[PDB]
């Protein structure tokens, strides 16, 4: 016969335990800005760790990180709406507006020695051209591209890379393998530009096949399958995305062709078609018009229902913002002369490249209490750790005892010397990387429509 | 005799079938949805993601570019995934519809 | 067929596949091996699912059917096709094609003289796309060459 | 050659599609 | 403007704009912010000195049809944007306009 | 001295004008449709169709 396989702990949705009130609280940055170099960070000689121009552009992901005041901490003039013991309090997210201020204008970059050998497109002639090296100044633009992530944790990407070989083989071809990996995206890892989402730093060795800005990063991409699928929910609570591409012209590479066409398919060729050239051929993408209804920005974004199990509840009081642009992506020029004179040479003048990124953040929040039973205090510990500690209210013997009993040596090590380990909690797993972080401690208020987004608020409510 | 180049154009991201559920409320043929044998043939095609990327290793290291040195290789891939919610009948199988049934298959 | 209200979900696992665009490879003095196969864009990828069958299955409860006249079959009521990737696309060409001119705004002439005029082009493909389902291996069609009709002294081969 | 043999559930709102469909069914 | 406290310099605002690159070309003179050397491979004869690194586009425009204008139609203000709904103290009004698809030469 | 040269774009015929019939309900001015001395001047200008 058959049955049942077993039964298995089910998550449940925060409409159910989390209850919400109505104590609305705007909040909202300042003006954030960067200035810099668009193509490659410029170094100090002298002490070659400390940056001196850095490196932006607007192709980079710029996820940001907002921080939040812990609202536990709030004297309330009444605290008529909750006993202090059984509940806590924690912040829900319902608005956002992710402004952008500076005019249209893709940006355009290029490589000085890209590998371009010929036109591939009406008049490719035989025999080919001699030489040795035939590397010339190219340009190219990128595709356009936006999106818009918030969530409670980092947003995690996903390239190609080299990786692990196998065992002997006697007729195997020299040929790198490739392994999908998984990460968490930083700040200033690029986003991919249609030639594919994969690292350019352990797999070019002639180093000339990009434009110089992404000669040595490692274009990420998001990973929406494996993001929807998590069963908490904790990573998305909505998304948008726009992109489109088309190609301009066609060129081919330059070099031994690694794998052989085989002479099956091809009737033979002699006279001037001795040699048989490459059919490496790689596109140009380049994007096309920007107008100004298919933005994404400058407009408010409610939510009601996030794509989850989680309704907007952010544990741990910051969220994670990621915006990508490049519908907005200018490159100014400047000239500074060396001297003053009456007549034009090339040799006089002076060109710095630099460009600006810069951004503004808007949001609006509710406040809403757990009521903390016997249920429910040993379900989010199941979840994490650092929620039930972060509140002051305890700490948790994680078993109640084992059954082995584990051969605790205490003479102190010095015959079979076990692994001692002292440890310690690091405190976060998140401080390796480099986000680019702002404060919202200082600026909640709740009056809200002396604000943008209150009076845009208490109308969509119908308050 | 003449034969044109096609191409493509402008590919968006607002153009695109796939990203999203289906329901199927009443199919053109006659079964509304009935797999006999147990089993489904989908079949997708799609040349919107057909990208092309270049691999490229070397022999030798200098400090001067030749073309002699380095290799060049082609690869491409084509990561896919699959969801389905199906449902349960159960056919009263009285003595008309075991002919019914053994004329189809 | 009725209807009842007992709905299943069943996901697969996530699928991947890596080779060269244009051509499998294969290993030589073997020849009935593939080192690296042909995987391009422009194939189709027809999958093929199977489902567990459901009389030899663990329902919970099995007081809703009388199974010594009954039987049980899956009908699907939802779908889905995820997929990951950018949304580049792609160039193919071919090494020696058979383009003899140009033919768009120029063509003065006397005639070219030459035994060998092939070249090297590439070019893209007309973006497409289609999903079907079945319960049968969905069926093509595709000309071809056929029997010669063997008669009436065919002036044109 | 997919192979969903055991890969089954009967619980639907754990998994990407059910909590998409069990809004549309009004339930 | 929209952000200001007594919000008094929009009442309305709208715009459409739309622009794609039509040629690249790139500069002359000595580069000041010069390429570092750990980013690409060297060589000799026709690739003595590294080219000029500073490329420049250009903007072109696009088709100016007259089924997506913005002027000649009314325009009934129900409720502004800010807390001005409407009221222009102190006797002045100022509207500014930039067009140019009336642009001809 | 520059000039440029304008060019007309594809000519469809989901965007034509003619070959349709036009209830007038209200005219914008006060005059509702009466033609006073009995004439009435159309002025129709059309270029999709100026083959030569």
């Amino acid at each position: 016969v058959y049955l049942p396989p077993v039964p298995v702990s089910k998550v449940v949705s925060t409409d159910e335990y989390v209850s919400r009130t109505s104590i609305y609280y705007y909040a909202g940055s300042s003006r954030l800005l960067a200035v810099g170099n668009p193509y490659f960070s410029i170094k100090s000689p002298n002490n070659n760790k400390k940056v001196l121009v850095p490196k932006v552009s607007g192709l980079q992901y710029r996820v940001f990180r907002v921080r939040l005041p812990d609202p536990n901490k709030f004297g309330f003039p009444d605290t008529s709406f909750y006993n202090p013991d059984t509940q806590r309090l924690v912040w829900a997210c319902v608005g956002l507006e992710i402004g952008r201020g500076q005019p249209l204008g893709v940006g355009v970059s290029g490589h000085p020695y890209l590998n371009k050998f010929d036109d591939t497109e009406t008049s490719n002639r035989y025999p080919a051209q001699p030489g040795s090296d035939n590397r010339e100044c190219l340009s190219m633009d990128y595709k356009q591209t936006q999106l818009c992530l918030i969530g409670c944790k980092p947003p995690t990407g996903e390239h190609w890379g080299k990786g692990v070989a196998c065992n002997n083989n006697a007729a195997a071809t020299d040929c790198p393998p490739l392994e999908l990996f998984n990460s968490i995206i930083e700040d200033g890892d690029m986003v991919d530009t249609g030639f594919g989402c994969m690292d350019f730093g352990t797999l070019q060795a002639n180093k000339s096949d990009v434009p110089i800005d992404i000669c040595n990063s490692t274009c990420k991409y998001p990973d929406y399958l494996k993001m929807a699928s998590e069963p908490y929910g904790d990573s998305l609570f909505f998304f948008l995305r726009r992109e489109q591409m088309f190609v301009r012209h066609f060129f081919n590479r330059a070099g031994k062709l690694g794998e052989a066409v085989p002479d099956d398919l091809y009737i033979k060729g002699s006279g001037n078609t001795a040699v048989i050239q490459s059919s490496a051929f790689f596109p140009t993408p380049s994007g096309s018009i920007v107008t100004s209804e298919s933005q994404l920005f400058n407009k408010p974004y409610w939510l009601q229902r996030a794509q989850g199990h989680n309704n907007g509840i952010c544990w741990g009081n910051q969220l994670f913002v990621t915006v990508v642009d490049t519908t907005r992506s200018t490159n100014m020029t400047l000239c500074t002369e060396v001297t003053k004179e009456g007549t034009y040479k090339n040799d006089n003048f002076k060109e710095y490249v630099r460009h600006v990124e810069e951004y503004d953040l808007q949001f609006v929040f509710q406040l809403c209490k757990i009521t903390l039973t016997a249920e429910i205090m040993t379900y989010i510990h199941t979840m994490d750790s650092n929620i039930l500690e972060d509140w002051q209210f305890g700490l948790t013997p994680p078993p109640s005892a084992s059954l082995q009993d584990t051969y605790r040596f205490v003479t102190s090590q010095a015959i079979t010397c076990q692994k001692t380990a002292p440890p310690k909690e690091k405190e976060d797993p998140l401080n390796k990387y480099t986000f680019w972080e702002v404060n919202l401690k200082e600026k909640f208020s709740a009056d809200l429509d002396q604000f943008p987004l209150g009076r845009k608020f208490l109308l969509q409510s119908g308050l």
